[PDB]
């Protein structure tokens, strides 16, 4: 049921120096997931165009901001167009590669770690506060997986047993004790009113 894989050497190389190297404006984070996440959307809302079936998955379009203080996770939602097997195993690593080896060029030229979304690879800085990242993903394509890695150079992916989403993406990040501000309303508000002005989806912040 659970299949290991090895990060791409260059992506587990910046996992490493994301994890190990002092910064700290970790908030970037949450602006990088709901770009992902708004892309996404962008993506079946274009298909949907041509195939209006490709909605019969969900209609709604909508990004929802779940913290949870008692699991100590934040869960991004998303019902965007997915992801299928192969986009987790290979293909998003496979295009990932030219900006992950450029923006570690640029570090080691005394660029900011904020800079991380402008070579498309903005997803990794979940691991600045995050010890651990469990992604659910359904395409109308393929099955649901859940894709998982705590960083250290492997990622699993097995078929979801849980709760079928209908379509989209849920990251769960679990967060690293420290990092426990990014749970408290006030402090997403913030951050998500500061980065996030110009998204075309209905963000909800989740109260608990
Ligand atoms: C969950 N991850 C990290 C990861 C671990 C394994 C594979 O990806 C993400 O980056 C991520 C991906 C999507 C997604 N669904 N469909 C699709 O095309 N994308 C996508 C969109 C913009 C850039 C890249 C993308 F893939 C999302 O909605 C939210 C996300 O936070």
């Amino acid at each position: 049921a659970v299949e290991t894989f090895a990060f791409q050497a260059e992506i587990a190389q910046l996992m490493s120096l994301i994890i190990n190297t002092f910064y700290s404006n970790k908030e970037i984070f949450l602006r990088e997931l709901i770009s992902n996440s708004s892309d996404a959307l962008d993506k079946i809302r274009y298909e949907s165009l041509t195939d209006p079936s490709k909605l019969d998955s969900g209609k709604e379009l909508h990004i929802n901001l779940i913290p949870n203080k008692q699991d100590r996770t934040l869960t991004i939602v998303d019902t965007g167009i997915g992801m299928t097997k192969a986009d987790l195993i290979n293909n998003l690593g496979t295009i990932a590669k030219s900006g992950t080896k450029a923006f570690m060029e640029a570090l080691q030229a005394g660029a900011d770690i904020s800079m991380i979304g402008q070579f498309g690879v903005g997803f990794y800085s979940a691991y600045l506060v995050a010890e651990k990242v469990t992604v659910i993903t359904k395409h109308n394509d393929d099955e649901q997986y859940a894709w998982e890695s705590s960083a250290g150079g492997s990622f699993t992916v097995r078929t979801d047993t849980g709760e079928p989403m209908g379509r989209g993406t849920k990251v769960i990040l679990h967060l690293k004790e420290d990092q426990t501000e990014y749970l408290e309303e006030r402090r997403i508000k913030e951050i998500v009113k500061k980065h996030s002005q110009f998204i075309g989806y209905p963000i909800t912040l989740f109260v608990e």
